[PDB]
C-alpha cells in the first residue's frame, strides 16, 4: 500500500534558487555533417523538431551546511531537496520552419482531375515539402520519460515469410533519448526497418524512430515518480491529398465496385495519405515564459527528487525558423550568376532554466528504512545509513613487482566509479552544482514566489 | 524486530488456526467416460487418437481448484480484518457417488506366454516348439480404495537400475532393479498383483500379460513413505479393501536362464531325461462381489487425522484418487455391415468394445483464518514459501510495498503474437504431470438444507436452527 | 425470488454434464439454454470480473 | 482480409470510423462480501452496483 509521500516528509522554512546562465545551440536541420572519408562529425545535426532532454544534478544537501544548522540532527536523519516551481525561458523571435524531401513517392493530385491519370512509369518521385504539426509540451519528474512507438516483431512461425509479406506490428516502450523526433502526424514507428523505400517521408524523420509519450503507462507508475506533472497543446489540419505509386499489395475484392473499361480498364492505386498543415501561431498559446506552481500532483511524490537528480524534457515547434545565408566565392564579377553562391543552413536554439527548490528532512525507523529499501534501494548507497560491515583480514604485498621476479600479475579492480547505469543512454547535460544562492530577492523569478505568498519584501 | 523465538517440531495445524462458524457446499452434476478397455484408438497414420482407452482398471486422478478466500462473500464478515490476516478453506467431509450397477469385467491377451497346466498333468508334456502362444483371459483382484490430500499422491514401483561395471552386460542377463518412487498419474494401471514395475523394459516377450498392463507401469502406493511425511499433507486420510484368490497353475515356456543344480534331485531319463520348465505362475481371480463391500456412497467425516493437517487445503487446491473394481463390466455390440441376407455370416458383423464410467464429487468445506506474526511467516515460508507468493503475505512489509507491477499490453494485439502465443508466465510445478481436472469455483452455496449431503451434516450435529 | 414472495427456488432438476474426454456427441450438441437474448447481436467484449 | 478461395477472414477490417461497442460484465455483488457485512440482511434484501 504505497502512501502519500507527504506523510513522512516534513517541510522546512528555507528556500533557495539557482539557474543556468543560458543555453545556446546551433546545427543543421536535415542531416549531420561529417568529414567524407572519416566518421567524425564536422557539425552536429540540430533542428527544433529534435526532442530536448535536460538532466540536472544537484549537490548533496547534506554536504551543505546552513547559517543555523542546529534545528536538526544530521546523524539520525538526512536532507533531501524538493522542487516547488519551475520556469522555461525561450527568447527567439517566433516563426515557423519547414522541411521537405527531394524525392517523394507520389502519383498526382487527388483533389481534382479532369481526365484519368497517366500510366505508371518508373520513379515519378518529386520535390515537395510540407509543414509539421505545431505542438507544445512540457515534462518534469525524477525518472526519465517513457516513450513508445510502433515497430516490427518476429512473426509466429507457421508460414515462412517470403519477401514482400506484411511484417507484423509490435507496440514497444523504450527510454527516450535526445535527438529523437516528434510525430509529424505519421505516428511513432521505425521507418528505417518498416519503410524500405526510405523516400516515403521528408528527410528529418527518415532515419530514426519518432516517438510519443504514453500518458497511461507513465501515469500508471505506482510511485508516479516517472513524471509528476505535464502540459500539452497541439493542433493540425489537412491541406492536400495524394497517392502512393508502387506495386499493389492487395486488390480490393471486385464485389465492392463494378468493372471499368477503356480508361477505366485498370484500377489506380488505392493508397492515400494526407499532408499535415500547421495553423496560425499565436503569442497566446505559448505555454512558456510564465511561472508554474505545484502543490499536488497525480503521483505520490510531491516534488521529491531522489538522488539529487531531476529531469526536464520540453519540445517546441514555434521557433523552427530556418535562416538561410549565402557566401560569395568570387566577389569581383558584376554579372549575377547562380555559380558564385554556395548555400548553407543553420538553425538557432535558445533555452534557459530556473528552478525553485524547497528543503526537507526525513526521520528514520525500520518501517521508514524498509519502505524506502523496497522502492529503490540504490538510493540508500549515496546516503550514510546503510551498514554493511566489511571483511578483509590479510594481504600479501611481495614488493616490488617491477622487480621482474614473478609475483602475480595485477590490479583488477576499477569497476565501480560507475554510478549512472543509464550511461548507455546519451543526452544533453548541464551542471548546476555551483550556482545556488540563498536569497530570492536578487533574482527576477523568485520575487514572484514572494509575491505569491507576499511576506514582507524584508525590512529597510 | 529480528526473528523472535517460539516453539516447534512440526505443530498441530490446530495450534494456531482458529475455526469459524460458517460452512458451505458445492458439487458437480456428475461426470462420464467411455472408451475401449485394452488400448486407445488412433488413426493409423495420425498419432492423435480417434478414441481413448478407458478402463476402471486404470487409476483415476482428481484435482479440484477453489476460489480465493479474499474475493468471496459472507453473510457476516465483521469478525475479521483481511489486513492483518488471511483466510483458508477447511475440509470437514467428503463423498463419492457411484451410480452404475455393479458387475465384473475381464481382460486377456491373444498371444500369451504359456507352457502347460500343472494343476493337473496326466503325462509329461511335449517339448519346446516355436510360438505356442495362446489366447486366455483372467479376472483381476476385486479392490476398493480412497485417497485424499492436498499434495500429489505418491506410489511406488520397481524399475530396472543402472548396473555397476565389474562384469560387462552380456545379452540375456538379469538386470538388477531399484524400487522407485514416483508421482502418480492419471490413467495409470492398477497393479493386478504382479508387482509394481515396468513390464516393457523388464519383460521383452511382451506376450506375458493381457494387453492393458503390457506397455505401461502398474504402480502401487506406499503408505509408509506417504504417512512418513513430516506434514502429513500428502494424504491426511484413506481407506482400502481388497481380496484375491488362486484359480489355475501354469508355466512359462522358454529357455532357462539359471538351472536347478542336480544335488536338489535325482537325474531322470527317458521322458525324465529333460527338465520341464520350473517357472510356475498362478491364475489371479476375483471373488464374489457384494453390496456390503462398497466403501462408497456413504459420507465420511473427520476430526483428528494422523498428520498435522486438519482439513487444511493449501493453495485453494485439493487432490483425490479413487479405485473401483466393481463396475468393470464392458459391454459389446454388433454392427452388421449387411442387413439383407437372412443367413448368419461371420463376415457380416464388425465388433466393438466400449465401457461405462460414472463418478461424482460432493464436498463439504469449512472456512478459517490465520493470525500473523513473523513466527507464523517464519514457519510457513520455512515449510513452503510459494504459498506466501499467491498471498499478498498478509502484507509484504507492514506497509504493503509493491513490485513495480506488470500492467499489460495484452488482451489483443497485432497479428504478431509472440505477444502471447507463449502464454501467461509462472507454472504449475506439476503441469508436466498429466491428470484429470474439474473447476467447481462458481458452484458454492451458503445454505446446506438445499442438498442431500449437507442436511445429513446437520442431522449429525443437529441444527437447533440454521443460524448465521 | 424464483417466485414472487420469499419462498424462492425453481424446482425442476438443474445441473447435468455429459462428456469429459471426446468421443460421444459433445456436451454442446444441445444448444446453450441460458441466454443474453441479444446473442444474435455481435460486438466487442471485455471481462472485468476479476 | 480473407483467403481468396476461403471465406475465412485473414485480417479483420478496422478503422477509426468504425463505431465501438463495449460490453462490461460485473460479478454479482451478492456473491461478494465486504470487510464488514453485518449492516444488512442478505436474505430480505439484495445488493446492486451503481
Amino acid at each position: 500500500k504505497v502512501v502519500s509521500t507527504d506523510e513522512y516528509v516534513a517541510r522546512t522554512n528555507i528556500y533557495y534558487h539557482a539557474g543556468t546562465s543560458r543555453l545556446l545551440a546551433v546545427g543543421h536541420p536535415y542531416f549531420p555533417i561529417k568529414k567524407p572519408n572519416n566518421n567524425k562529425i564536422l557539425v552536429p545535426k540540430v533542428s527544433g523538431l529534435q526532442y530536448r532532454v535536460f538532466r540536472i544534478h544537484l549537490p548533496d544537501p547534506n554536504k551543505f551546511g546552513f547559517p543555523d544548522t542546529s534545528f536538526y540532527n544530521p546523524d539520525t536523519q538526512r536532507l533531501v531537496w524538493a522542487c516547488v516551481g519551475v520556469e522555461v525561458g525561450r527568447g527567439q523571435p517566433l516563426g515557423v520552419g519547414i522541411s521537405g524531401h527531394p524525392l517523394l513517392n507520389k502519383l498526382d493530385d487527388t483533389e481534382n482531375a479532369s481526365a484519368y491519370a497517366a500510366n505508371a512509369g518508373v520513379d515519378n518521385r518529386e520535390c515537395i515539402s510540407m509543414d509539421y504539426k505545431q505542438t507544445q509540451l512540457c515534462l518534469i519528474g525524477c525518472k526519465p520519460p517513457i516513450g513508445e512507438h510502433w515497430g516490427k516483431g518476429s512473426p509466429c512461425t507457421n508460414v515462412a515469410v517470403n519477401p514482400g509479406d506484411c511484417p507484423p506490428l509490435e507496440l514497444i516502450n523504450t527510454v527516450i533519448q535526445d535527438g529523437d523526433m516528434v510525430d509529424t502526424g505519421f505516428g511513432a514507428m521505425d521507418f528505417t526497418t518498416l519503410q524500405a523505400n526510405k523516400s516515403e517521408v521528408p528527410l528529418d524523420i527518415c532515419t530514426s524512430i519518432c516517438k510519443y509519450p504514453d500518458y497511461i503507462k507513465m501515469v500508471s507508475e505506482p510511485y508516479g515518480d516517472s513524471l509528476f506533472f505535464y502540459l500539452r497543446r497541439e493542433q493540425m489540419f489537412v491541406r492536400h491529398l495524394f497517392n502512393r505509386a508502387g506495386a499493389v499489395g492487395e486488390n480490393v475484392p471486385d464485389d465492392l465496385y463494378i468493372k471499368g473499361s477503356g480508361s477505366t480498364a485498370n484500377l489506380a492505386s488505392s493508397n492515400y495519405f494526407p499532408t499535415p498543415s500547421g495553423s496560425m501561431v499565436t503569442s497566446d498559446a505559448q505555454i512558456f515564459n510564465k511561472p508554474y506552481w505545484l502543490q499536488r500532483a497525480q503521483g505520490h511524490n510531491n516534488g521529491i527528487c531522489w538522488g539529487n537528480q531531476l529531469f526536464v524534457t520540453v519540445v517546441d515547434t514555434t521557433r523552427s525558423t530556418n535562416m538561410s545565408l549565402c557566401a560569395a566565392i568570387s566577389t569581383s564579377e558584376t554579372t549575377y550568376k547562380n555559380t558564385n553562391f554556395k548555400e548553407y543552413l543553420r538553425h538557432g536554439e535558445e533555452y534557459d532554466l530556473q528552478f525553485i527548490f524547497q528543503l526537507c528532512k526525513i526521520t528514520l525507523t525500520a518501517d521508514v528504512m524498509t519502505y524506502i529499501h523496497s522502492m529503490n534501494s540504490t538510493i540508500l548507497e549515496d546516503w550514510n545509513f546503510g551498514l554493511q560491515p566489511p571483511p578483509g583480514g590479510t594481504l600479501e604485498d611481495t614488493y616490488r613487482f617491477v622487480t621482474s621476479q614473478a609475483i602475480a600479475c595485477q590490479k583488477h579492480t576499477p569497476p565501480a566509479p560507475k554510478e549512472d547505469p543509464l550511461k548507455k543512454y546519451t543526452f544533453w547535460e548541464v551542471n548546476l552544482k555551483e550556482k545556488f544562492s540563498a536569497d530570492l530577492d536578487q533574482f527576477p523569478l523568485g520575487r514572484k514566489f514572494l509575491l505569491q505568498a507576499g511576506l514582507k519584501a524584508k525590512p529597510k
